[PDB]
């Protein structure tokens, strides 16, 4: 098939993806820009997708539909849960951009996740299927895991959706893109880790240092301490970095920084189809960018030692890093 702009697609229904490609590449992500909006849409990937209760089902009860676009179609109902707070920021944005371009919106939030991860360095290249319905209802509260949650009750949540203890630790990966706004308003902005625009294994290792600072002039529900200046810590991220359930594959990601884009793709094409029947959905992969940029090497911060890492795993030990040279350049928040 032949689309817009010279270009063409294996199956002629991908060629509208090609239009909404340039249009959130320009008018959303910034001349493709591995920024705040790419940031918000990978996590609004996620509280889509989650929504998706095989256990809830079993029981005569509604589960939810899983990367459905619920949360747009129902945004008033799902982002007043307390587990999605800040989120109705973009998904107004996306809203009327799915519109125009009359893609459902199940399809077009994870369109936007897998394009904005393309723009980020060393990002990964996500499959990208479609075809979603845009009839479904609205999500069940409680489904998205909470940064306070257990890993326990955290393992449990996605098992359920469907994924094994490794799966959720690679789709982690996502937090080396990433920053909050919620925990502490005062600090917003602030990464998870100190590259949160390069899609590197900083988070692995920046998760496994000692938490020594407080950031703000206080902790938060589901904050803990943060290794450096600039820099956000999740209860949930430092213990699952420890738990002996997932320090191995955390560490994995160290020892080992280029399974961590593939292992991710595997996972995130899971992700975007929960609720979703992938032999139902044609493939627009195609439309999705290649991504730019050489796995980098993880470091050790300035300032930091392997005496600083708290070596969680058991089977092997921690991988010989070499430490930053110089002093430690306090982490700059992500732009507004
Ligand atoms: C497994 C349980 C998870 C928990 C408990 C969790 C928790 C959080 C929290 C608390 C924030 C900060 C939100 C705020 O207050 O602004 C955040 C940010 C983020 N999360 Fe996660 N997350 C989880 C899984 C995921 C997954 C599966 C993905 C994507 C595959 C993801 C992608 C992101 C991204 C891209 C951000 C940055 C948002 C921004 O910078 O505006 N998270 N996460
Ligand atoms: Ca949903
Ligand atoms: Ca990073």
């Amino acid at each position: 098939a032949k689309c817009s702009k010279g270009r063409t697609a294996s199956n002629d229904a991908c060629c509208v993806w090609f239009d909404v490609l340039d249009d959130i590449q320009e008018n959303l992500f910034d001349g493709g820009e591995c920024g705040e909006e790419v940031h918000e849409s990978l996590r609004l990937t996620f509280h889509d997708a989650i929504g998706f209760s095989p256990a809830l089902t079993r029981q005569g009860k509604f589960g939810g539909g899983g990367a459905d676009g619920s949360i747009m179609l129902f945004s008033d109902i799902e982002t007043n849960f307390a587990a999605n707070n800040g989120v109705d920021d973009i998904v107004e944005q996306q809203k009327p951009i799915a519109i125009k371009h009359q893609v459902s919106f199940g399809d077009f939030i994870q369109f936007a996740g897998a394009v904005g991860s393309s723009n980020c360095a060393g990002g990964p290249r996500i499959q990208f299927l479609a075809g979603r319905s845009n009839v479904t209802k609205p999500s069940p509260d409680h489904l998205v895991p909470e940064p306070f949650d257990s890993v326990t009750s955290i393992l449990a949540r996605m098992g359920d959706a469907g994924f094994k203890p490794d799966e959720v630790v690679a789709l982690l990966a996502s937090h080396s893109v990433a920053a909050q706004d919620t925990i502490d308003p005062k600090l917003a902005g602030h990464p998870f880790d100190s590259t949160p625009s390069d899609f590197d294994s900083q988070f692995f290792v920046e998760t496994l240092l000692k938490g020594t600072l407080i950031p703000g002039d206080s902790l938060h529900k589901g904050q803990v301490k943060s290794p450096l200046p600039g820099e956000f810590r999740l209860q949930s991220d430092e213990l699952l970095a420890r738990d002996s359930r997932t320090s191995c594959e955390w560490q994995s990601f160290i020892s080992n920084p280029n399974s961590m884009v593939p292992k991710f793709e595997r996972a995130m094409a899971k992700m975007a189809t929960l609720g979703q029947n992938p032999k139902k959905l044609i493939d627009c992969s195609e439309v999705i960018p290649v991504p730019r940029g050489r796995v980098k090497q993880p470091t050790l911060p300035a300032g930091k030692t392997i005496k600083d890492i708290e070596a969680s795993c058991r089977k092997a030990p921690f991988p010989r890093l070499p430490t930053d040279k110089g002093t430690f350049t306090s982490i700059l928040p992500v732009p507004s």
